[PDB]
Formats: structure tokens, sequence, C-alpha cells
């Protein structure tokens, strides 16, 4: 409703796909389903639950009583709490067994890393997109020459496709920080209230490898590949920082790269698409990477002051911080592809702006050729001023760009949002 | 609205009603429409003024809150003003202070914010009517050349609105150096809720004092026997969020182009707000935490008695000397005496036994009657109460003094 | 210092000897002593057990400081306040024993850093004032100049020169203001005790409350401040540090955004500081970052002091403070050098204005053509067809823009050929643009200048 | 340094000899001179006109600089390449027309900056695996010594200490493969010209594109580094920057938590950091790494605002910030990896005190072997906690065995210092004996 407020990132810029992974029907349903896997591994691993109680929970997934859960929560001042009231109002039977041996986090964290992952996963595609339109782009500009710009002060020329590289570059590094984030992501698992998995000890009486088995267990169901062996309450929310660095990264470069093309706008050798011109898409890109750049200190002061097996400061921050940093990038990433698609090149401008400098870049091509008029045209031929400009373009996409690129092949087909 | 994709935390959790209207969107479109009814205008007109009537309001809200944070924390402040306490330093043993001297290194910084909002609110000037690059060229000539019919349109829109004063000088924008300033405030508002509230924290570990706990709530869904500062905790979270905000607009204004660049325009429909809806979250918060303080001298004075020993044997000195012993001996006595006692309590884990040890000694015959007396907390807490008093006299009561009528209002929470 | 150790570039490159002075050691480690004998000396009048010739051995070794002797005891003792109160001690034998009485590290520490604090804020005022004074002159003298308007770095309504930069100016009042109100606010620490109770000085006192408070009156007049607080833990609250930073931290958003401009001028080639590269602005808005960058060290401290104090403060704030005035100092000299040598190119800020002027006036032509012959419909679109075709020729061709070389050759606009020179004078779209410069100057400007005056006429210098 | 004038407290009294060196300027000029050297080495194999005299002149003057000289020529010019390009060739009279030949001040200026950042990191990476190999064995000596648990810093279900170590030891692992990842795959900048097209390199081999390649790749292998950029600028990009701050920033998070912790265990009377004899006992060294890791935190937002603006080819805002914040955040990590080396060198515990405060809480750490049962142990635990507070009694489950209590914490020790922090100390096992010392 607008009569209240509510975040331009849900209202305005982020994809649906995005927001509905850092919505509270994927969250909640989620702490659902991890309740379930639970139960499942506990009741084959030996523990007094029925097939029943299990058949109930698995019924009840995504039946979640919103209106419930929040009058559970202001008499409880307890959202997992709440939920586990809720949960259990419509699993009667298996309400007893709900959380057995667990801590909030066994729910809150896992779930959140849940999402973590998936959002690293809608990114991904998103910004391989942006790096193969430019290089396509880069490709086909490869020899265009253009001035240079040092202290944005006329420079030895260049060329439109080589500078798109040094774009392209930040953005490949950027694919390889996400990649590496989203592979190396651990699970929580099952590790109890102070991370000592005792609850569960004692539940298995005594019998470690139980244990154990549980903890690979729901790890397992819930697709990661490896979990901690050492945590706290928690998860060591230095994960978030390194999270939030490399999309804080991203912002950077995004930001330079947006800044170019406005800047190119201004000179008229280069317009983003447009269904007086301005770069608004360009500017929109620089004001939201922005943001995702100011976020990076949130988790850096989160971890810094956790003490001990946990602290509950993190709690409020992390609802805001988090979504928000990956719905900026995806709205980034897209209005990016966006602008990559629909680049409009003015070779005309951009010759006439070589014609007025050039001659001041010459000068030593002249000397030479007297120390041995006619000769001229060809002395100030752009084409031999861009150096290995061409060359480097080809040996970068082929070295470097395309293999990065290799993965997405099937996905780079999908053309942008706005 | 709906739960089937994202709301921010904000909106649907912590922000008051009041504050969550003045960022919304029909109360945008509002303000755009008054100002309207109030034409060679540019989008800022409505896009800038708008922003500046949401910030003076918002600013609005927050002082009464703060400034009941204040009050409250000042009756805390003269009910324990002399109810001595152990001071830390290093978070170790130092000398005593008081429970409510204490509580005014709270109140003074939060004193600090109420002149720097009350400040800021005061100071901010419209944007006005300046025309696309700010030369009012427009209304110029709408005016056929009348410079003065230019400043006094300005000069009414302006008192419509309901502001003193307005900038002579812009580009299309008000410079975005206003946006710096006020979420300065806020950040700086965010550092001492922190600390206040890590303070809290601390005092609960102590079993010194601790927020109020629902009769129905539940600490952890763990471990039932568990009483948490969660609010407290809370207001720290969310504080850290408003110091982080103050770099998106410093960042926005230093990269401002020439009359008007647009890459401030999304930064800034998500940080005014937010900065506004966590700063408004947290004074309700910490109002809520300041009325229902539960203190707990019995322990308090435990923990006294366990340290104060160690504290005092200067005060144990001078009276030995005094009865006519030996500088040289007495120090050389305690000091012994005092490695036992500290071994005692480090690796025995047992209670500080200095003064029993004092008193089997009868090196001490002549102070052993003054033993009561000299280790008399009241007397280590130097002007700790007379501090508060003159404080809360000369710097904090006229700072509340415009507050007064809407002090009463309680603040709740409904999680 | 030596170039086979680490220098800050602050030290080595950057900031006036003025301030690198101000956040000296020898400055620091003097005006302990200093403070330890405005202690002493006010101790004696309110009545302590304190000889004249203590005090004059103290008054004698302010300057005598063992730099040497102090490092020793410093690794001996791992603390730095009383390894020089020692050292103080040894060259003042009489003296040691009444050296610090009743006080706490703080006591030194922390009102000589308000010191410090207080005497780099007046190093930065007169330096602020002198920018904003060779701007004003420079926004006076070019209040008329027209040229071109830029909103999203697009041809947009004409202003000055001297209109735009006024918007720097203003900016750098606000800072002005800004810095003005936090030296005029400063309070001192004064005289507190360990945990700010003053018990020590109340003991020494025998439970004389008033004399406690004359003490702390005494010293805080004798360090020349108005006002000391009344209420701390072991520090004063750091709080003041955000204070102080957050308002250098504006000055460099303020400071990034001038020299931004003029780094985007200069490639326009309108304006040029004093292959020519502005490599003074560019080094502005680099020192201006870390300024901007450095408001989150005291952010973070202070939200993270418990209960009296921590000493977690400490070594972040021997780095930051110094470092932020320093970066501050360098970027009010370096500004002030370039304000001072600003260069104009006129003929390229017109024939700019030519290039794109025409499209901006499209609305003129029509009210000349209604008040000629009329019809403002079908005006405005033979101006739209003509317009396109003159674009396409900037954007397509490369070419001049030639709208007005069309407007004369198309009879339709017959009527108006005459008025064409008059209708596209560039003085006559500036709007209000040189009587908002007079207002300007003249309301707030002037003002905030006038009390330093007497300091208006020094020249910034630059060695690199 | 002298007194007289503002120091930095990381050159005159935190950082290590070592690194202060490896940001000097002596390290920077003759790094600067080393590289002029090994470009025109390159280029005389390559086949231009250079001498074997010119080469050895260059040679033997790599350390003789001239720095008054070189600040004179500063102040004329106002470049500071030029200035240290006429000062060598003052001394090399032969050299002079050869130096430089063909290359951008970034030749000198980016190379010496991405060989200063290798070293660094160099002498950064055993620091903080001593750091880890201490609190390894401080964790496995004290595996299975029962110590009370926190969460919200309220007493709660039982832990180790040897485990809470591993906390801490954990994310110093995070730091120790991220230094190293960053280290191994820094590119060197090598011969790019001035806007990075190499058009001065390729005229100079009049049009021969592979003799420019194998200018580039001779370089970079003089220097030491496996791999190159293809792509530049004038610079490297500036987002390699952001990369080295932020893994220093994640550290700076990391050092701050832990001793935080430190701290607060010595409030408990649990745990003490290492005291001098002559040195109320303080945790000062602890208080020192937080107040410097802040700073390392602090500092990730100028290199994060340094790029987003760098437009072009380059543009010169991005020189002085580095000159400040490169350096400083290597000689604060520095800093802060020494002193808590030597920190957990020196770690006292006080068993009797822990176990006295788990006797205090046991009632309660008993309720998870007990467990609408949870809402009754709610109830009479609140009952307790007003006794315990209000009344100052004991822990009375009148209302209502430790050995269980830890659960798997001992277990969970052994198998993470084995699995996952002995493999990444292996290659630090040489230098594991350095003793951490403080003078101040
Ligand atoms: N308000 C403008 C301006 C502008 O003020 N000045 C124009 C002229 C004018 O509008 O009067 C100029 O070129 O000088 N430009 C764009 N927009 C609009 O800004 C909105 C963009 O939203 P965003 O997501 O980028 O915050 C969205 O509502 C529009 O894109
Ligand atoms: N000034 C103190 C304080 C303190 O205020 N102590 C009180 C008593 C108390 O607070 O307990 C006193 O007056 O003695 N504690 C330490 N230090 C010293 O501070 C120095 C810290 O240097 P750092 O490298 O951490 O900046 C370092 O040289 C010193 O350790
Ligand atoms: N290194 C340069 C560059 C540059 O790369 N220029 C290219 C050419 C070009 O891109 O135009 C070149 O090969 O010289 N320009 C300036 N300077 C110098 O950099 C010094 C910067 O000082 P700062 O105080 O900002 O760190 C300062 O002493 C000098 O200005
Ligand atoms: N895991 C925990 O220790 C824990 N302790 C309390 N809580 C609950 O989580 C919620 C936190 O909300 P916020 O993020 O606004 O502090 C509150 O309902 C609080 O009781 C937890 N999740
Ligand atoms: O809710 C929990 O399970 C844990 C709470 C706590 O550790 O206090
Ligand atoms: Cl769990
Ligand atoms: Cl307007
Ligand atoms: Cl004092
Ligand atoms: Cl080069």
């Amino acid at each position: 409703s607008p009569d209240s407020y509510r975040s331009p990132l849900a209202s305005r810029y982020a994809s649906p796909e995005m927001c509905f992974v850092f919505s509270d029907r994927y969250k909640f349903r989620t702490w659902r389903q991890l309740w379930l896997w639970l139960a499942e591994a506990e009741q084959t691993l030996g523990l007094p639950i029925t097939d029943e109680q299990i058949q109930e929970m698995k019924s009840n997934l995504e039946n979640i009583d919103f209106k419930m859960a929040a009058e559970e929560e202001k008499r409880l001042r307890h959202d997992v709490m709440a939920h586990v009231h809720t949960f259990g109002h419509c699993c009667p039977k298996a309400a007893g067994i709900i959380h057995l041996g667990a801590t909030s986090c066994y729910v809150g964290d896992n779930t959140d890393l849940i999402i973590l992952r998936n959002a690293l996963d809608l990114l991904l595609p998103k910004l391989a997109r942006v790096i193969s339109r430019l290089a396509d782009f880069a490709k086909e500009r490869a020899s265009l020459p253009t001035l240079g710009f040092t202290h944005f002060q006329p420079a030895q020329l260049t060329t439109v496709g080589k500078r798109c590289c040094l774009w392209i570059q930040d953005l490949c590094m950027d694919l390889q920080n996400l990649k590496r984030v989203r592979d190396d992501l651990r699970f929580r698992g099952v590790k109890g209230t102070t991370g000592t998995q005792a609850s569960f000890l004692q539940l298995f009486e005594g019998d470690d490898h139980k244990v154990e088995q549980l903890d690979k267990m729901v790890t397992e169901k819930a697709g990661f590949k490896r979990a901690f062996i050492i945590t706290g309450q928690t998860y060591t929310r230095k994960v978030d920082i390194e999270v939030l660095s490399v999309l804080a990264s991203l912002g950077a470069s995004v930001h330079k790269i947006c800044t170019d093309i406005r800047l190119l706008a201004n000179l008229k050798e280069m317009e983003e698409p447009f269904e007086k011109r301005n770069p608004m898409r360009s500017e929109r890109c620089c004001s939201l990477a922005r943001h995702l750049m100011t976020l990076v200190m949130d988790p850096l002061q989160t971890a810094s002051v956790q003490w001990f097996e946990r602290t509950l400061d993190d709690s409020a921050n992390r609802r805001i911080c988090l979504a928000e940093a990956f719905l900026t990038a995806d709205t980034i990433l897209n209005t990016l592809q966006n602008i990559s698609e629909g680049l409009v090149v003015y070779p005309k401008v951009i010759e006439r702006r070589i014609r007025q400098e050039l001659p001041f870049m010459a000068t030593e091509n002249i000397i030479m050729a007297m120390v041995k008029h006619s000769q001229l045209d060809h002395l100030l031929d752009p084409s031999s001023f861009t150096g290995r400009a061409s060359q480097q373009v080809q040996r970068f996409l082929e070295e470097e760009v395309y293999p990065l690129l290799k993965p997405y092949e099937s996905v780079m087909k999908v053309k942008a949002e706005l």
C-alpha cells in the first residue's frame, strides 16, 4: 500500500525473482523445511518420532498463519518460538518434536545461508550477460580509434573496444569473486545453542557418531557440499563480510563504468539506449552502486563486536543489509545489461575530436620523416597511433573472458528489463 | 503489504506509523500537489522542496522521542544519584562512581544529539523557486523581466511551506551537503545509542541492571532460564546501520557535477528514509528500555565488597601512619597480604579475604576498630551525586523545557 | 625525517610546518608539562603543600625533555604518562613528589588533545576564509560572464562563471560556519579524577567541594577555555571526536565536488588551474577522499567505549585526529593556491554556447513569431524539424550546429530574420545569475569573512 | 625521525622495522631505478641502441640517490618521476638519454607499488601463521577445560576454553587463505605505455608486435611475477587496491572480535594477557589491537571510493590517497599481528575462577538434560533468578551431572585442528620459532 513507506528496492528497482528470495514467505517456508529435515534425520537415526508426525509437518510447509505468528511474537518477543507454536498449532501431533535439540539459529542462520547462495546464483548469470554484451561490443569496435584520456585530458589514442576491455576486466574480476564466494560458502548445520552439539549428544545417549551423521544428513538435504566443524551459536559473521565485500567491489566497478559512459555522453561519442538526451540509466547505476559500497561497513562493524559464542546485535542489521545489498546488486546488473545491449556510437564525432587533437599528439612522426609534405595525410592517419589496442582486445577476450562465460552459454539470450 | 515479496524490515517490523507515513508515497504526492496549488518550474520544485518538507517533519518526530528518552534517564539518574557502584576503566574494577552518575554519561551524549537535531532542524533552508539551473530564467520571463516579482514568488512559496529562510544560491537542486549535515547528526546519535546499549548489555552480564522483560517473554528457544538484553541488542544493531549510512551522502555530494547530476536520486530514496526510520525505531525502543530499567542493589553491593578492599589500601596506610606506624613497614605488610588475597581470588576461586587478613594480623591493632569506616563505599564516590544534580539542572532540564507537554507518552513495543 | 624508514606523506610532502608542529611530540609533551605546572600552581593557591621553589623548578624545565630517557622508562613501565612523570621528576627532583598530584593520565592526555584540536581548528579557519575570499573575488569579477549550464553533464540553461563559483563558495561557507561552531563550543576536560568523580581531589582538600570546583575552573582558564564539562568519565566523551571529524569530512565532500568541477572545466578548455593537467585539483580530490573516509574511525570508537573508558580509543586517535587535520590543512592551502591562479578562456566558453544555444532558444523564437504574424503551433513544428536536421549534422556528420543558418534560409521565418542576432544574445539567457551573485556575496559571504580581514593577504605556496 | 614535527605513530611507535623499510622512500626510489635498469637491459637484448657501458652506469648507481637534488627538481618541474629521471641521468650522464625510453610514469610508479604490495603480503603471512599456530597450541592444551558459554553475554550451555579459541582460529585461518590468494593472484602492470596501448614500444621496435610482448614478459620475470595484465589503461586497475585492503579490513574485524573477547575474559578473571613484572591489571595490548584493527576496517572506504571515480584510462586523484592508505593498512596490519602473537604466547588461564563461575550457574546448565517442559522450567528459572538478583541468594532448583555438558567440544577441536588448521600452517614450519617482542 502507498499509505506507508515501501523500499524502492521492492517497489521500483529489483527483479521479482530476487524479491521472492528475500521474502518472508520464502523465509518462513524454509524454516519449516529445515524443521522437517531435522525431524526426518532424527527419526532415521533412532529418536522417537512417528511417520504420522513427519507427514503432518510435510503437508503444512507452505500453510503459514502469518496473523497468528504475529500475535505469538507480540506475546513472546521471540520470532522463532512464535513460529514453533504456530507450526505446532497446525501440526498438533508433531508439536512436541518440532525443533527437538535445536537452537533458533538452526532455522535462522541456515535459512540465511540458503538465501545467500540462491541470491548469488541469481546474480551470476546477469553479470555474465553484462560481460558478454560488452564483449560483443568490444570485438565489434576493437579497431575504432578514439581519443585517449588521462587526467581527462587528450592523450595517446586507444580504441573504443580497448576502452570497453577496461570495463570488462573489472567485471570479470567480480565474476571470479562471486563464483568463489558461492562455491566456498559452508552450511551451519546442526550445532546446538553454543556450537557444542551437547543437546544432540544427550538425545543420542552419548553416541558421537550419530551426532556427526545428523549434521552431515541435514547439510546434504539442504544441498551443501560442506558444513562448518567450528561454530558458536552462529556461523561466523566474517562470512557476511566476504559476501558484501565482493558486492561492494562490484559496486565500484559499475560506478567507474557508468561514470565513463556519462562522460562519453557529454562528449557526444556514445549514448545509452532511449525508448536533450540524458544518461539516466547510467546515473541510476552509479547512484545504486554507491549504496552497495556504503553497505560494506555494516558487516565489518557487526563481526568486530560479536562477543563470545554470539550477541544479538547482528540480527536487525542483517535483516536490512544482506537483502538490500543483493537487491541493489540485482538492479544494477539488470540495468547495466540493458545499457550494454543498446549502446549507440557516433564515429563522426569521435573522428572530429581526434582531428582537433592528433596534430599535437604527432609532431614526432613529422620530425622522423624530415630526418630523411606529401606524406602528411598518411602520417596523421589515426589507425597508426592506436598501438596494439586491437591486438590486445582479441588476446584478452580469448584468453581471459570467453572461458569465464562458457558455463553460462545456455542463459545468454535473455534481454533486459526496465 | 504482502509477505510474498520482499518488504523492508523498517516498514514491516520496526518503524513507528507516523514516520512510516512521513516517508510515504501518498504523502509524497500530496506534498507535490500542495506545492503546485502554492508554471515555469523544474522537477526539483516538487522533488527537492518535498524532500526538505519531509526532512523537517521527520526531525520534528524524532526530537520529542529523544527528549523523552533523556527525561526518563534523567528521572533514573536523580533517583540513583547516590547509589554507589563499581567503576570500570578497561572494564577492570576502578574507583567507585554511582548508578546515576554513570547514567549522566549516557544523558550527556544524548543531550548533544538533541542540540544537534534542533540546530539542523532550525537552520534547514527551503529550495524555493529557482528554475532548471537555479537562475530563475523561466520565472523572470513569465514576469516580463521584473526581478522583484521573482524574489517575491520565491519568498511567498517559502512562507506558505512554513520555512523562515530560502537559499539564494542553488543549482537545479539544494546543495547535497545538506543531506550530509542531516545524516551526520543521525550517525552521531547512532554512536551514542550503541555505547549506551552496550553498557546496558554489560550491566546485564554483571547482574547489576536489566532491561524490561514481559510476563510471557521467552529469552531463548533452547535455554528456558535465559534473560537476554534483546531490546538493547536491537538498538545496537540498528544504531550501527545509522552510522554506516553516513557514507552515502558524503559520497553523493562529492561527485555532483556542476548544477546537478541524477546519480543522487536513487541513493537518496533509500538512505534518507532509512536513516530516519532507523533513528525513529531506536529512540522509541530506548525510551521503552529506560522506562523499565530494573536495578539489583544487593548484587551491586556484593561486587563492591569483593573489590573495594584492593582500592582502599592507601586509606589504610594513611590511618596506620597517623596512629604512629611506619609508611615503609605498613606498605610492605599490606603488599604481601594483598597478593595473598589476590591468589585466593584467582588461584583458588575464593572471595577476597584481605580484610579478614588485616583483622587477623596484629601489626594493624591500632586501626582494627576503624576498618568498617575506612571501607565505607559512600566515601569513595567523590563528588558523583553533586555532579548529577548540577548537570541535570544547568544542562539537561533547560533542553527538555520545550517538550514538557509531550513527556507523558509511554513507548510501546509489539516485538 | 630520514628516507630510510616510512614517513607519512602528510609530514614529508603535504601539510604546512605550522600544522605539523601542532601534532608534533615536542608540542605534545611540552604541553603535558605545561598542564602539570598549571595543576601545581592552582593546587598551591588553593592550599596544598607545594613550595614556590618546586613550581619554579617545573617552570624552568617545560621544554627540557629527555626523549631517550622517556623511551627507556616506557619500555620498562608500559605506561607513557608515568614514563613522562618519572622523566619530569628526574630533572625536577624537588618537585618530583607533587607532579600529577591527585590526577589521572587523561589530565595531561585528553586536555592536551583538546588544546591541540582547538589550535588546529584555529589554523584551518583562516585558510578556509582565504579560499572563500579568493573565490568571492573571482565570482564578482565573472558575475556576468555567461557560460553553458550543465545538468546530467548535458547542455542546460545558461548560468554565469561567477554564479557557478557561488555554488562552490556556499558549500565552503557552510564549512566555515561549522568549523567556527565546533571551535567555540569545544569544552575542556579539566580536573576530573580517575573515573570523573574528582574523589582524589576531594580527599586532598579534606572534603571541601568548593575547592575542587575552583581547581577545575582555574586550570580551565589557564588553558584558555571558556567552559569545562561537568560530566565526564575518565575521558571527555569521544562523541567530541565525531563532531570534529564529521565537519572535516563534510569539508572533504565540498572540496571534492569543487575540484571535480574544475577538472571537468579543464577538459572543456573553459578554465585551468595555475599537455596541461589539473594535478593540484586532482590531489585535492585525492586527499579530500581520505578526509571523508576517516569519519568512520571516531564513529566506531565512540560506539564501543565501555563505561567510564576503554583504552581501545588511544592508538586510533593518535592516527586519525592528526591525519584529518593535516589532510584538511593541505587541501585548504592547495585549493587557495588554485583559486588565486584560475585562468578563464572566454572565447572557448562563447564558442560552446554558440554550438548549443540555438537548441535552447526555440521558445524565444516562437514568442517573437507569435508577436509578429503568429501561429505558435506552426512555428513550433517547423523549428522541431529544422532542429532534428541540425542535430543529425552534429551527431551523424560531426559538423557544427547549423540551426541558425537553416532558420535564415527558410522563408517561413522572414518576419524574424532581422531579430535573430538579438534573440540569440547569450546575456539574456542567464536569468538572474549576476543579481544572485551580488546578493549572495553581500548578505551571506562578506559578513563571514569580516573577522579574517587582517590575514587575507597571505599567498598560498606549493613546493610540489 | 625528530620529535619537533608530526611523525606517524605507525613509524615511531607501532610497526616493525621490516615493514617500515618496505614502505620507505629509499626502497621506493631504489626500486624505480631497479625498474629503469631492467627496462634498459631488456630493451638492449631486444635490439634497441643501448650500450653495455650505459647499463653498467645505471647498475652502479641504483642506491646512489641524491634526495636533495630530486626535491629541487620536483619543486621546479612538479613531476616526481621526471625529477628522478633527471637526478638519475645526472649521475649516469652516458645513460641519461636512454633512461625511461618509451615508458610512462606508471612504469616505475605502479610496478614499484605492486612489488611493495607483494613484499608486504609476504611479511604479513608468516606473522599471521604464527598467531594461528600459537592459538592452536593453546586450543589443544585447553580442548577439554570446561568454561561457561556466553550468548548475548548471558550464561549459556558450557563450551571449552580450547573450543572457544577455535572460533578465533577459524576467522584467522580464513584471513590466511585470503592473504595467500591475493598474494598469488597479484599481477604485474609491466610495460604498457601512456594509455596502455604500448604505442611507444611498438614504434621503437618498428612495428614488431612480438618484440613488444617479449619486453613486457621479460621485465615481468625480472621483477619476479608469474603473470602480467593484458589489459590496462595507464595504470593497473585500482580494483586491485580494493581486493587487497578488503582482505586486510576483514582481518581487522577478526582481530577486533578476538581481542574484545579477551578483554571480556579479563573482566571475568578467567584469562589474562601477558604482563611484564614491572608493568589493577588491564588488557592494554588487546585494547591496542582493537584500536588499530578499527583503523584497518575504516581504511577500506578509501580504495572503494578511489576506484569508483577513476575516469577513462586514469585520473590522478588516486595518487595522494594511495600514498596514505596502502602503507598505513599494511603497517597497521603488521602491528596488530605482531601484538596478537605476543598476546597468544603469554595467555594465562585461571581454572579455579572458571570452575567457580560454572558452579554458580550449573543449575541452569542442567536444564538441557531435563528437557511445556520448557515453559515450566522457564517460570521456575525466573523465580530462581530473582532469588539470585533480588535476594542475593544461591540458585535454587529445589524448586524443580556435569560430565555431559560440554557436548562434542574437545572432539570438535581435534577434528578442526587436523583437517583445517595444520595443513595451512605446514608451509611456514621453518619460521614458527620467532617470538613476538613489544617495546611499549
Ligand atoms: N527529475 C529528473 C530529471 C531532472 O530533474 N531534470 C531534467 C529536466 C526536468 O526533469 O525538469 C534535466 O535534464 O535537467 N531528469 C530525470 N528525472 C527523473 O528522476 C527519476 C529517476 O529516478 P531514479 O531511480 O534515477 O532516482 C524519474 O522520475 C525521472 O527519470
Ligand atoms: N593512559 C593509560 C591508562 C589509563 O588511563 N590509566 C589510568 C588508570 C586506569 O585507567 O586504570 C592511570 O591514570 O594510570 N592505562 C594505560 N594507559 C597508557 O596509554 C598508552 C596506550 O598507548 P596505545 O598504544 O594503546 O595508544 C600506554 O603507554 C599506557 O598503557
Ligand atoms: N605521475 C604523474 C602523472 C602521470 O602519470 N602522467 C603521465 C602523462 C599523463 O598521463 O598526462 C606521464 O607519463 O608523466 N602526471 C603527473 N604526475 C606526478 O604525480 C605526482 C602526484 O603527486 P600526488 O601529490 O598527487 O601524489 C606529481 O608530482 C606529478 O604531477
Ligand atoms: N538465536 C538467539 O539467540 C535469539 N535470541 C533471541 N532471538 C529472537 O530473534 C528476534 C530478533 O529480532 P531483532 O533482529 O529485531 O533483534 C527476537 O524475537 C528475539 O527474541 C533469537 N533469535
Ligand atoms: O533462542 C535460542 O535458541 C537461543 C537464545 C540464546 O542463546 O539466548
Ligand atoms: Cl542447532
Ligand atoms: Cl523551480
Ligand atoms: Cl584528572
Ligand atoms: Cl609503461
